[PDB]
């Protein structure tokens, strides 16, 4: 009698994507299923017990299903409990980048770059380049305050010069978290210089 769970043991989750939890056994005729959070909070989630296979299905995901999920699979007097860390990410658009206006040699400027709707943005990294010199790296410290889409932006100021003429400015955003394959960690947006 064993109790296995697809993920295995987390799932990275993108707000606004329908995610499933499975949970199965063997060794057992007619398991029950049950879910339930670490602190016992509404699942947000729909059940649908099919044979030996339960299935927890959020949709669509929220700050509602950042928890730890645990399943729980009895048979006759026999309990087994496995959990599933679910986490979740937001990371819709690219970054835009503004400058404060027009480009002439000599004149500073000021470029602001900035990322919408984001979480969480204390794993978010903005780095602004001028072709591959980095202009300005910025962080936002281990502290939101509660789940939020946030709009966060880096903001510099620099002095153009006549050879700037032709490279381009790069905007680079990152966030750092435990990666699904193919789930994107890195956005950017480009803007060539036109310098007078």
């Amino acid at each position: 009698f064993k109790i296995e769970t697809t993920p295995e043991s987390r799932y990275l989750a993108q707000i606004g994507d329908s995610v499933s939890l499975t949970c199965s056994t063997t060794g057992c005729e007619s398991p029950f299923f049950s879910w339930r959070t670490q602190i016992d909070s509404p699942l947000n989630g729909k059940v649908t017990n099919e044979g030996t296979t339960s299935t927890l299905t959020m949709n669509p995901v929220s700050f509602g299903n950042e928890h730890s999920y645990l399943c729980t699979a009895t048979c006759e007097s026999r309990k087994l409990e496995k959990g599933i860390q679910v986490e979740i990410y937001s990371f819709p658009k690219d970054p835009e980048i503004h400058l404060s206006g027009p480009l002439e040699a000599g004149k500073p400027i000021t470029v602001k770059c900035s990322v919408a709707d984001v979480y969480p943005f204390d794993r978010l990294e903005i780095d602004l380049l001028k072709g591959d010199h980095l202009m300005k790296s910025q962080e936002f410290l281990e502290d939101a305050d509660r789940k939020s889409l946030e709009t966060k932006s880096l903001e510099v100021t620099f002095t153009p010069v006549i050879e700037d003429i032709g490279k381009v400015l790069v905007c680079r955003a990152k966030l750092h978290i435990d990666e699904m394959d193919s789930v994107p960690t890195v956005r950017q947006a480009v803007k060539e210089l036109q310098v007078y």
